[PDB]
C-alpha cells in the first residue's frame, strides 16, 4: 500500500515525463517545432516532473475541427455507453491508477496524500458517478398524450457549438467536472488544462482514452495560455465556456467572449459557466465555542495553502475574545511526500503567487493600517514555500480585508461585542462563495443567517466555510404531433 | 356579453385616456413637463384611444430607486401573499374588468374579439395561475440531516439588483408574464412596456394595484425607448433584462448591457432573459394531407397578421403538390376596433406598414420572386397589409431567412426526391419554431432528427404557432454542523 | 474509553452536587428557603448523588410565567433553529458529554454501563434525530389553489397554553421525549422532573442550554410532587398533560385536571398525553422453543429489574411443558458500575419501591393459592435489592396476575395444553401495554393474534414484550382566499 | 324535478308519519307504553310531520346490548363490504329517495330546496364518498421485514367499545358524518338524533338499512335527551362520545363522562369527539371591496336563520366605511316547506324563538346596543324571527361574545387608525371560523397571524361559513422475530 505509492513518486521524481497534446486521439510532441513547459515539484522546483508540449495556432484549429467532427457520432452514442466511459474511468482511477494519479497529483499539485485522496480519487470519482446519475434522471422523458389529444415528447439535444473547457490547478477533481460534465451530455470539447497541473491532468486523458473515450470527443491542448485562448475564441462555433478559476482571468475570457458576441463572431449565444471563488469569511460572535472556531478557522485559511476557491481568507473577531482566539491560534500553528520544510504546511503552486504572496506580506509590514501578529515566514531556495500568515486590518474596509490572495494569509477585523449586528451589515453591504458564522447563541445567528443571505452562496453554522450544470449544457427540444384535420 | 363588450368599446373610441407613470404607487401625468405618445387605433389610426406621459431621466431614476426601497418588504412577504396578489389580478381580468380589458387589446393592439380573449383574458391569467402552481413547487423545500450529521435547508432568493422588463405590443400576456415571473419570485421591476399596448399594459398595472401589489414592486415607465433604456441601465444595481421582441432590439440591447459588464458598472453579473422568435418554416411532405397543411399554414402565417415571434413565414413545397396546396390557399384566402375590405386585420403601426410595402414592392422588381397571391396595401384609414405569398426561386433568397413581421409567406417549392436534401438546407443555414406535414413515418423522423438544432418547438401536422422561474432566483445552502473539535 | 467512564464516576461518587432549579434560564438553589431532596445511589445508598432544590408555589409560579414570556419568540424561531438546537445537545449527549451523562444514569438510577448506553446516549439521541424528521415533514405545506378557484394553505400551530412535563426514574431518554416532542413543536415547557433522575435529568437541561435552547423555553422545577403539581395546574394557562408513569399517579393528575375543566379553571381544553404501561404477559404455546422462551422471559421479565413500562410480569406456560420450562429458568438464575450485589442483577429505584416489593414477597408466602418457586431474596443494608422472584398462582384471576408490582417479580399460570384457546380467551376477557406469544405452530399463533387484538397494543411473536405523538402538541390552521367579488 | 319534489312535500304534508326506534333491525313503535314527540314544521308549526317513539331506559339497554352483540361480526365484515353500505347509501339518498329526503328536511328542519339539497344531498353524499376514501388509504398496510430482520404488521382496530352518536338539528349531513364516521371503521353505534330533525334521520336510518346496513350496528334511539344520554353513560362499555351541537349541551355532556371516568365506572377511557361551533367574526380592513364584504357577511349571518355552527355573528367594522357597508347591507336585506313575508325562513322551535325574542327586547333596553335594522318576529304561522343587526358601543360587550344561534349580527366600529388594536382585542378575548376583508396585503398579514389562536378556520375575502376517522381507531403492532437465543 505505502509500498506502491512509494514506487509511483518514485517512477515521477527519477525522469521528466514528455506531456503531449492530444487531439483526435492522436499524441502530438513538441517534434522541435513547439515550445515546451517545464511542470516542475512546487516542493522541490529543481525537479522537472514533466515537458509538456505547447499547442500553436494549428494545433488549437486542429482541436476544434476534431471536436466538430466527433460530434455526431458521439451524441448519438446512446446515453448508456456514453455513461460507461466515465463510469470506467472512475473505477479506474480508484483501482488501476490509483498510485499513479496520487502520485501525480502530490508532485505536481504539490499536496500530501491526503489532500491528493480527497481530490483526485474519491471527488473525482464521484462527480463522474453522480453526474451519471443525474443526467439518467434528465434523460428518462415519457412521452404523453396531452388533454386536447395531441402526442408530445421532450428531448435534451447537447449544445450545437464546441464547449472549451479550462481548468485550474488546484484540484485534479475540477479538471474532471469540468470536462466530463459537457461531455456526458453529448457535447465535445477543446481542453486547455493548468500548466501546473498538466501530468496529473494527462494522465486523466490517458484513462478516459483507455475507458473507451472516442478520439477528438476530448481534446488535451495545454499551451500559452493567451495564445491557445485567443484562437479557440476565434471559432464560430464556440458554443460555451466551462471555467474555475480567479476573478481575473475570467474578466478577461468574459470580455473575450462578449467582444466576439455583439461584433457576431459566432453562430450562437455562447453560454458561460464559470466559478471563480471570491474573499471568503469566518465570522466568530461572543457565545462562540473559542477552540472549535480556532481550529475550524485554522483549517479553512491555511488547509492546502488556502488555495482552495471556498478557502476562508478574511475573520471577523469581538474583542472580548479577541485575545484567547488569537493566542490559541498562534499557538496550534507554532506547534506544527512529495516534498516539504519545517515552519510550511506545504508549497504554493508556483513562483507567480509565491512572489505574489511575498508582495503581501512585504506592502504589509510597512502599512500602519496593519500589523502582522503571526508569520509571515517564506523561502523559495527550495520550493515556493510560504507560511501560515495572520494580518490584522485596523478598518473592515482595508482592501486585505477584500483582495483575494489565493495563498495561508488570513485578514482579522476585531469589531467591539456590542456592535455584532452591524459587523453583518457592514459585511452585506461590501461577494464571496461561502462564509460561516460561529456561534451558540440562536438569535444572533438567525440574524446572520439571514442578514448574510446574499453575502455568500454556501453558509455554514460552526463550521469551516470550506465544507443541476448538467442543464447548463443541453436545451430542450419539444416535438407535438397533432393528429386532427382541419 | 357583446352588450357590455360594446359599451367598453364605446367607451375607450368616445375620447382619449390619460395614460400615466406609475412609480411607487403614485400616477405620474405630463404635467407641462414631459412629452406625450398618442397611442392610436391601428384599424382607424386617426382615432386618438390614449395620451402616454413619457417618462424622463429623473422619472427612470425615481422608478429605479421605488424598486430598490420596496425590495425588502416584497421578497420579505410570504410567497403565499405575493400569489394572491397574482391570482387575484387574473380573476379580475377574467370578470370585473374583462370587457374593459378586451376593448383595451383590440382597440390598441389591432385585435378582433376572440384574438383579445385568447391573448388577454386566457393566456394572461394562465400565466399568472401556471407561474403560482410552479413556484410553490420550488419554494417546498424541507430541511434533512445528511448522512454524516450535518442539519441542511436551502432557499431561494431573489437576484440582488432590480429586473428590468422591456414587453413588446403583441400580447397583453407577454407584458404580464414579463413582469410576473420575477415578482412573484421576491424580485422587483422597473417595466417600460411598449408604446402601442400602453393602453391594455396600464389597465394591467392599474389591477394589480386593485388586486394588492404593494407600491414600487412594479413600475410603469413608458417613453422613449433610448432614452429609458439608457438610464435605467446606468444604475449599478441593474440586475436582469427580461425582454420579448424583436431580434434587433434583442442584439442593441444585449450591446449595451456587455459595454457596462466589462466597464465595471454593474454591481453583479446582469441576468438577460431574452425571446426574439426568429424566421418559423412549415415543410411539407409529399405524403401530407393537404387540406389540413394548406389551412394550418393560413392560421399560422396570417392569424394577427403575422405578428406573433412563432408565425410561420417560410414554406417548403414539394413540386408535384404544390399546384394542388396553392390553389387550395388562394381559393381559401379568396373566400374570406375595425376593419377594412380585403384584409384581416391591421398591422401595428406606421413604421411597420412601410417595411411591409417596401418588402412587397422590392418583390415585384427581383426577377428570383413572384408575388403568387394578394400584397395588396391601404393606409387612408388604418395599417392595413393583406394576405402575401411570394415564390422564391432559389431556397436561400434573403426572404426565406429576413424577418418582416408582417402578413407574408415566402414559399421554395423542391422537387420531390429532394425532401431529404431540402431538410439538410433548413439545419445548414435561427427559428423558434418549425412544423412538417407528412403522413410517412420515414420522412417525419429523418426531419424530426434532421431539425434538431433548427427550431425549439417542433410541430407534426400542425401549425408552428400551436422553469423561467428559476432565472430570478438563486439557491443559497445552509449547513449546520454540531461535532466540537 | 473504560477510564473516561471511570472518571466520571468517580466525579459525582466523590461529592453531592447541589442539583438547582433552572426557571428562566436562571438557577435557583435553596439559599436557606427552599427544602432540599437527598438523591442517592440505589445501588448504594449511603451515597448521596446530589441534593436537590425543591420548587415553591412561588417558584412554580414564576415557572409557569416564564413559559408564557418565551413563548412568542420560541414559536416564531424557525423549525430550523428550533430544530438545531435538539440535534446539538443529540450530538453534545453523544459525545463531549457521554462519560457523564452514562455515569449520571448509572450512579443515579442503579443502571449498570450497557442498560445506561443504551438509555440515555442511544435512545435520547434518536427521540431528538427522529422527532426533528417527522416534524419536518409535518411542516412541509405547501399552499395550493383549489378546483374552485380558492387559495389555500395549512400551518400548524402550537397549543397556545403551555405544557406540563411530569417525567420518570426510568429512563433518561423518557424526559427528554416527554419535554422535546411539544418544544419542537412549538410549545413552552414546565417540567417537573422524577426526584430519583434528578441528576441525569439536570444534566440534560444544562446540555440544552448549552445546545442554545432560549431561556424559559423549558423550566426545570423538581420539588414535591403533589405540591408542585396543585400549583401547575392551578393556572388558567395549562394546555396539556405530557406523563409518562405509573397509574396510580395518572388517575391523580387525570382527575386534578378534569376537576379544572369542569368548574372552569382553563382557558382550553387540555390535552392529556399519558402512558402508563400495565400488566404484561408472555403466553407459551406447547409448541414453543422452550429455551429461547425462557431467556426472554428472563430479559423480559428481569432486566433493569423489571422497571419498565413493557416489561412482562405474568407468564402463561402448558402443563406438559412446565417442568421443563420452570427448571430451565431456575438453572440459568441461580447461575448467575454505580454498585452491585451477589444474587442481584441490579437495585431498584428507591425504599418505597424496596418496601412495596417486600410486601407482595411476604404477602405471597402467607397466601395459600399461591407459591414462590424461585427466589424472594432481599436485602437493603447496602442498596435497594430485590431478587428475581418466581411465584405460582393457583387460579389465573388471582390479584397477583393484574397488579402492578413494578419490580423483578413473576407471576406464572400454568394451563391445561388443551385448553389454549381458552386461555387466550380469559386473556382478552379481563389492560396491557404489550404482550408476547411462544410458538411454533401457525394456526396457534393467528388464532392468538387475533384473539388477542384488544389485549395489548404491541404484540410480539416469539421476541419478548419488551421488543404521531408531535401532532398532539399541534393544531391544524387552514386559511382560505377567496378571489371572487359577489 | 320540480313535479316529483311536490309529491313527497304534499306526501308528508298530508299527514303524520310515525317515526318508530330502529334497535338490532327492529323497528319499535310507542304501543302504549312509550312518550311520543310531535315534530311539528318549524315554518308552519300547527302541522305534525311525525310523531316520534321515545325510548325507555329499557329500550336503551336494549340498543347498547344490540351494538355490542353485533360488533364482532361487523368489525370482520371486510371494509369494501362495510364501505359498499355508505356508498350504496349515498347513492340512493341521492337518487331513488332524493325527493323525500329533501321534502323531509325541507319540511321538519325548516330548510328551502337549495339549502336541503346542499345539505342531505350534497354533502351526505360528500361525507360518505370521502370517508371512504380516507378510509382505504388508512387500512392500505403491508407488512414488512424490519432492518434487524424482524416481521411487523400494523393494524387499526376499532374502539373497543361502543360509539354514543349525539346529532343536532341543523344539518342532516352531520348526523351522517356522526354515525358514519365511526362505523365506517368498524365501530358500532348507539345514536340520538335531535327531536327537531327525527324525520329526516329516521329517512336516513332506513336507507341505511336498505343499503345493507346489518342489525345493531347503527341503533336510533330518539327520546327525552336527559334520559336516554344518563342510561347510554351508565354503562361500562361507553367507548366514545360523537357530538356536534351547543356549547352548553356539549358541557353538560363532557362533566356527565368524566364524572363516570374518575369514579371508575369505564372499561377505558372514553375518546370525546365534539364540536361546539363559536362567536364567530367578520374583521372588515378599509381598503376592503365593500359591496362584497356586505354580500359575503349577509350570507355568512342570516343563511339557514344562522343557525350553522360557523355562521357570522360578530361584525367589526371601520368607521370611515361603516355607513356605507351599513347602508348597502339594509338596502340589499329590504330588497329581498312554507314561508311568511319579511323573513328569510323560520328558526327551529319555540325555544330558540323565545331566546331570540328576549335577545332583541333586551337589546331595545340597554343604553350600549341600538337595533340599526330588524328585530321583527312573529310566531302566530311559525318560528319567523327576522335579520337583525345591532350596534355595540364596546367591544367587549356581551352581544359580541354571547351565541344566539340565529339572525342576529352583533357590529362594533373601530376608528380606522386603530386596526391593529381591534386585531388584539379579538386575539386577547372562542371561535370555529373568522374572516377579514381587505386589499391590503400587510393589514392581511398581520391579522392573519395575530388571529392565528383565534379560529381554526380562517378566511380571506370570503364568508366565515365557507384525521377525524383516526379518532375512532387505534394502532396495533406485531413484530416477529426469528432468532432462537
Amino acid at each position: 500500500d505505502w509500498d506502491l505509492l512509494r514506487a509511483s513518486l518514485m517512477k515521477f521524481k527519477s525522469s521528466s515525463l514528455e506531456v503531449p497534446l492530444v487531439i483526435n486521439g492522436e499524441r502530438i510532441y513538441d517534434n522541435n517545432e513547439r515550445a515546451l513547459f517545464p511542470q516542475t515539484n512546487p516542493a522541490n522546483h529543481q525537479q522537472v516532473l514533466a515537458n509538456v508540449t505547447q499547442a500553436t495556432e494549428k494545433d488549437v484549429m486542429n482541436a476544434v475541427k476534431a471536436a466538430k467532427d466527433a460530434k455526431k457520432d458521439w451524441y448519438n452514442l446512446p446515453f448508456y455507453d456514453r455513461s460507461a466511459i466515465f463510469l470506467k474511468a472512475a473505477d479506474l482511477i480508484s483501482t488501476k491508477y490509483r498510485y499513479d494519479m496520487l502520485a501525480a497529483t502530490m508532485l505536481g499539485q504539490g499536496k500530501n496524500v491526503y489532500q491528493a485522496e480527497i481530490d483526485c480519487i474519491t471527488e473525482l470519482s464521484d462527480f463522474f458517478r453522480y453526474y451519471v446519475k443525474y443526467a439518467s434522471d434528465l434523460y428518462a422523458q415519457q412521452p404523453v398524450e396531452s388533454a386536447d389529444g395531441t402526442w408530445n415528447k421532450a428531448e435534451y439535444r447537447p449544445l450545437e457549438g464546441f464547449v472549451y473547457a479550462v481548468s485550474p490547478f488546484n484540484f485534479t477533481a475540477i479538471a474532471a467536472n469540468l470536462i466530463g460534465a459537457p461531455a456526458l451530455m453529448g457535447n465535445t470539447v477543446v481542453w486547455k488544462p493548468s500548466q501546473t497541473a498538466a501530468l496529473s491532468n494527462y494522465l486523466l486523458m490517458t484513462v478516459l482514452e483507455e475507458a473507451g473515450l472516442p478520439k477528438g470527443v476530448i481534446n488535451f491542448i495545454p499551451g500559452d495560455p493567451v495564445q491557445v485562448t485567443d484562437q479557440v475564441l476565434a471559432d464560430k462555433d464556440f458554443g460555451a465556456l466551462h471555467f474555475t478559476g480567479s476573478t481575473n482571468v475570467f474578466k478577461s475570457l468574459y470580455g473575450k467572449i462578449q467582444s466576439g458576441v455583439v461584433e457576431g463572431k459566432y453562430r450562437d449565444y455562447p453560454r458561460i459557466i464559470g466559478e471563480t471563488g471570491g474573499k471568503n469569511f469566518h465570522l466568530v460572535h461572543p457565545s462562540a465555542n473559542i477552540s472549535h472556531a480556532v481550529l475550524s478557522t485554522i483549517r479553512g485559511t491555511f488547509e492546502f495553502q488556502g488555495q482552495k476557491c471556498s478557502a476562508a481568507s478574511r475573520l471577523y473577531l469581538p474583542e472580548s475574545k479577541s485575545e484567547e482566539f488569537l493566542s490559541d491560534m498562534f499557538g496550534i500553528l507554532q506547534s506544527q511526500s512529495g516534498g516539504n520544510l519545517r515552519g510550511f504546511m506545504g508549497p504554493v503552486i508556483h513562483e507567480q503567487s509565491f512572489d505574489k504572496l511575498v508582495k503581501v506580506i512585504e506592502d504589509a509590514k510597512k502599512d500602519p493600517e496593519l500589523e502582522i501578529l503571526y508569520g509571515g515566514q517564506y523561502d523559495k531556495s527550495q520550493g515556493w514555500f510560504v507560511g501560515p500568515t495572520v494580518i490584522k486590518a485596523k478598518r473592515p474596509d482595508h482592501p486585505y480585508m477584500s483582495t483575494e490572495f489565493f495563498g495561508p494569509i488570513l485578514t482579522v477585523y476585531e469589531y467591539p461585542d456590542t456592535e455584532f449586528n452591524e459587523i453583518c451589515d457592514i459585511i452585506d453591504n461590501t461577494y464571496a462563495l461561502t462564509g460561516a458564522i460561529f456561534a451558540k447563541d440562536r438569535k444572533a445567528i438567525e440574524y446572520a443567517d439571514e442578514k448574510l443571505k446574499f453575502s455568500a452562496g454556501n453558509f455554514y453554522i460552526n463550521d469551516k466555510c470550506t465544507g443541476n450544470i448538467l442543464s447548463r449544457f443541453v436545451s430542450i427540444r419539444n416535438t407535438k404531433e397533432n393528429f386532427y384535420e382541419l
